[PDB]
Parts: C-alpha cells; structure tokens; sequence
C-alpha cells in the first residue's frame, strides 16, 4: 500500500508527526440546532442539503497555532471529507495541517474505523495520535495521548493542559520513552 503521507518537509524531518482527531476532540457538530454555534455548514447526504451546526472547543485556536509550530500535524478522522474539510478550513488558520486523512484512510477493522499508524510513512519513536476513541488506535496503544471527549462545556481547558505535555515530548528522542514501549 501507499503510504498515507508524502515525504516529510526537510524542516519537518526531526519533528514529532501528530496525528488529530476532528470530533469530540477539536470540535463537536450536530444536526439539531444549537445556540451560539462556530459554524453552521451545508453537507448534502443523499441529495438533500441539511445544515450542521459546530462548536469549537475552548482553546482550539491557541491549540492549533501552537501544535503546528511544534510539529507535523496531520488531521485523521474517521468522517467524510464533505464535512471534515470545510470544517478544517474554517479551524487551520494557521496551515498547522501538512496534510488532511478522511475515512476511506482508516482500516476498517472488526467493526472499527481504525488509524493504522504504521500506516504514515513515519518512524513510530516520532509518531503521536491524539484521538478522544481509544479504539482509534487499537495498533498503537503506547503512541497515544490521551485526551477527553468535549460536547459543551465552556468551561473545558484540555487542549490548553495538553499543550505543556505536548511541549514535553516534543524535546525527547523517543515518545515511547515517556508513554512507555
Ligand atoms: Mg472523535
């Protein structure tokens, strides 16, 4: 198979390559209105036009400017395109994502839509997945950082704890050194 990923940008090529998740993770979109909404989108499902409302999780915008200064981030989820990428455009304001994966990237396996790490062309001592589904990286248990699943509440700070964790393993050789494999 082709590797999900090109080749690594010369500047890229020491950088830890992050892997992030879209929903429940960065953002939460739904179908029933909902007040104060980030964005309110158009997404066709089998010819009929529906509106999709999202909410931006605290934080997300000093989360993502940070991220993409510190490493390869790569947006993987297991959703279609047709509402991920719009969803993206509206979030990367910054071009912190190198590259964007949708569904038909995942394996599905035993029921899953599974994120196949080895799967990026990029060596696993220097790979981190930040997904809210642990069953998301059912392959790479000791590549992951966990992180809680957001719906609403204001009040939410991970992505903004998470940075100091992220600043961390951004200075060691092995990540495997720190989530332990
Ligand atoms: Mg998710």
């Amino acid at each position: 198979m082709q590797y999900l990923l090109p080749e690594a940008k010369a500047q890229d090529s020491d950088k830890i390559c992050v892997v992030i998740d879209l929903d429940e993770t960065l953002v939460h979109s739904s179908f029933k209105p909902v007040n104060n909404a980030d964005f309110i989108i158009p997404v066709e499902i089998d010819g009929v036009v529906h509106q999709v409302y999202v909410l931006k999780r605290p934080h997300v915008d000093e989360f993502l400017q940070r991220m993409g200064e510190l490493f390869e981030c790569v947006l993987f989820t297991a959703s279609l395109a047709k509402y991920a990428d719009p969803v993206a455009d509206l979030l990367d304001k910054w071009g912190a994502f190198r590259a964007r994966l949708f569904r038909e990237s995942c394996v599905f396996h035993r029921g899953n839509y599974v994120k196949d790490l080895s799967r990026l062309g990029r060596d696993l001592r220097r790979v981190l997945i930040l997904d809210n589904s642990p069953a998301s990286y059912v392959f790479h248990p000791d590549n992951a950082v966990p992180v809680a699943s957001w719906f609403d509440n204001m009040s939410d700070t991970e992505l903004h704890d998470l940075l100091p964790f992220f600043e961390q393993l951004s200075r060691v050789d092995d990540v495997y050194s720190v989530l332990r494999q």
